[PDB]
């Protein structure tokens, strides 16, 4: 069932990927890199003292504070949903392989007997309803940029001139180019403008993965991950392996004179995908006012702050069913990205824009380093883009993908299992619309909370709630998928955008409350997924710009955890015992040294402003911008901060190129 064209770094195909310039070509040829994170600075993450204080904390509190999870999947008692064993990991050396990309998830999703296209007509009208309502009345705003991010092929720059010349020039070449594509002329448009290609593939540590403890033996077992072969990836599965990655850190003993102590494994690695910038700013340009559209008049259901903002929609609901999604970006459907395209087209959208959001969705993929002595192979064509890799992370609107898929795979789920005496109210394309407007606002009996792969379902007093309680049911059984698009099942210590979901005796979401996960905070705080980067000037392109201003948001953070104090006493009674320091000392003196670093980088800001006006969100994404990309938005963050950590485009320039897009 046709295995992808695969081409060698040498090949002319792939030669085409990279400009003639030095970082370009390193991009190309980077061989497999391993070594331990600065976890913070003057402190590497193999450091015998924090392995030996990683033992006694993680060890303490999983003995003291075993997880409180019933039956259902509610958390309890003490907020706790696992054990602590998932701080025990060599941070900065992976699992060896890491996975070889899949060309083609057809296969993938026809064995788990999902869906290739809408199943009814009613959900083929809710698809395209969801279309026409994220992007109808689209108001111009500038393109933000993230300081320091890579254009990635073929230009490979971080500089942020270049990167506004490129985005700025992709404006106003992106009706040439995807008219070009029409014509079925992909390699011109990308001999010309750069838009096309291929996404490049970067491996990102997952810095905490599940660890048990084995009773019977005492020994530590780290949760097999599956990794993908080339045969496998290029034949989506057909032929070659699918087997478990190896997280044993023994070798770093041999490899680099590293200490091992028991139980500390290899961090599980991720694919992760940079987009060709050319082709990602047209794209961004209508992403953003899309965003900005869908968390202003639908608010209710995507627009998601803090604990107290998520707990005042899900305490007015009688039941609450917090979804788990298997593997989303893998799983999702190029028949969705096929269905989107032609409704835009339905409403006017120019086809030209239309063909590049297409063509985003099925580009060929660069192999970098999964291994030593393997990869540097480009997977698909570029002259004819025709992979089918599920949602490419780097693609200028994979959250809306998600978003869009997951929003109406929750509402078909509830109409399926709980109303259908709603079905009666979604007969043609107007009436869609008119009932997905009225279901977002939370104006119906059901109702939702979500964010790609992440949701609370919710059920009012009605005639749904009784259908509600037996889909809850259906998913405890977990013998039965309750959709026929993705894989569903109930999260195993319910939890929304990181706030775990605290019940009490009576388990119902009236008197549940949101509070912060502590085992969040120890991931953060021990175990960060890239290494302070000192040697990086510029702290705005850091990927962990200030970390020391997350000591200032931990209460507001995590100060509702049942455990919060405990955990604090155990960090000081663990970090005493390994470095004979203070840690509550220790990073009073990294907030003092980065808020006096901060104000150097905001205008506002005098030579020693103090954090007065930051808010904790402010200080979460100023030592976590990652949170910008998946927990937060621009609205969220205070507009002088927005500034340090994001550059923009021109709205003049925007607002031209977006005219030139959207229907009349
Ligand atoms: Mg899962
Ligand atoms: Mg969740």
């Amino acid at each position: 069932p046709r295995r992808a064209p695969a081409f060698p770094l040498s090949d002319i195909k792939a030669q085409m990927l990279f400009a003639n310039n030095i970082k370009a070509q390193q991009a190309s040829k980077r061989s497999f890199k391993e070594g331990a994170i600065e976890t913070y600075e003057g402190l590497l993450s193999v450091d015998p003292r924090f392995l030996s204080f990683k033992n006694e904390l993680s060890r303490y509190l999983t003995d003291h504070f075993p997880a409180n999870v019933d039956e259902y999947g509610r958390v309890y008692g003490n907020g706790v949903r696992t054990n602590f064993f998932g701080m025990r990991h060599m941070n900065g050396f992976p699992m060896i392989p890491a996975t070889w990309p899949l060309a083609s998830n057809l296969k993938k999703r026809a064995d788990a007997d999902l869906a290739d296209g809408p199943v009814s007509e009613r959900d083929n009208l809710l698809f395209r309803a969801a279309v026409r309502l994220m992007f109808s009345d689209l108001e111009p705003v500038p393109l933000k940029i993230r300081k320091g991010s890579s254009t990635c092929i073929p230009y490979f720059s971080n500089d942020m001139g270049t990167k506004i010349e490129i985005a700025e020039r992709a404006l106003e070449k992106a009706e040439e180019a995807g008219n070009l594509m029409l014509q079925g002329k992909f390699d011109d448009a990308y001999q010309l403008h750069q838009m096309g290609g291929a996404y490049y593939v970067v491996y990102r540590a997952q810095s905490t993965d599940a660890i048990t403890l084995d009773p019977k033996t005492g020994k530590f077992v780290s949760k097999d991950r599956m990794v993908a072969d080339f045969e496998y990836a290029v034949t989506g599965g057909e032929q070659g392996s699918l087997f478990a990655a190896s997280k044993d850190a023994s070798r770093l003993k041999e490899q680099y004179g590293i200490d091992v102590p028991d139980g500390f494994f290899c961090e599980r690695r991720r694919t992760a995908m940079g987009g060709p910038f050319a082709l990602n700013a047209p794209i961004m340009a209508v992403a953003q006012p899309v965003r900005n559209k869908i968390y202003s008049k639908y608010a209710y259901t995507f627009h998601h702050t803090t604990r107290l903002n998520k707990e005042e929609k899900v305490k007015e609901w009688s039941l609450c069913v917090a979804t788990d999604v298997s593997d989303h970006d893998t799983f999702w459907p190029g028949w969705l990205r096929d269905l989107i395209c032609d409704e835009l087209l339905n409403m006017g959208y120019a086809p030209w824009w239309v063909k590049l959001f297409e063509t985003s969705l099925k580009l060929p993929v660069y192999v970098g380093a999964p291994a030593p002595e393997q990869g540097h192979t480009l997977l698909g064509d570029p002259s004819n883009p025709d992979l089918e890799v599920g949602l490419s992370s780097g693609q200028g609107a994979t959250d809306l993908m998600g978003t869009l898929l997951m929003s109406i795979t929750y509402l078909v789920m509830q109409l399926d299992h709980t109303a259908p005496h709603l079905n009666s109210r979604i007969k043609d394309m107007p009436s869609a619309c008119r009932f997905l407007d009225s279901y977002w606002q939370g104006h119906e009996e059901i109702r939702q909370i979500s964010k790609s792969d992440d949701a609370m379902l919710g059920w009012t007093k009605g005639r749904a709630l009784v259908g509600g309680h037996r889909l809850f049911e259906m998913l405890k059984e977990g013998k039965v998928n309750p959709s026929p698009y993705m894989k569903i099942s109930y999260e195993h210590g319910g939890a929304f955008l990181g706030d775990i979901l605290l019940y009490d005796s009576r388990r119902e979401p009236g008197s549940a409350i949101f509070v912060g996960n502590i085992n969040s905070m120890l991931n953060n705080q021990f175990s960060p997924e890239y290494g302070v980067q000192s040697g990086v000037r510029d702290r705005s392109k850091r990927k962990r710009p200030f970390p020391g201003l997350a000591w200032a948001s931990m209460k507001d953070t995590y100060g509702a955890c049942p455990i919060y104090s405990d955990v604090l006493e155990a960090i000081e009674r663990c970090w005493w015992n390994a470095f004979g320091e203070s840690y509550r000392a220790y990073r009073e003196d990294m907030l003092k040294r980065d808020t006096l670093e901060l104000s150097r980088y905001v205008a506002s800001m005098a030579r020693q402003a103090g954090l007065a006006e930051l808010t904790p969100i402010d200080l979460e994404v100023l030592a976590d911008p990652n949170k910008l990309q998946y927990k937060w938005t621009q609205a969220d963050v205070s507009a002088n901060i927005h500034e340090v950590l994001m550059h923009g485009v021109s709205v003049e320039k925007t607002e031209r190129f977006l005219r030139s897009v959207m229907p009349r």
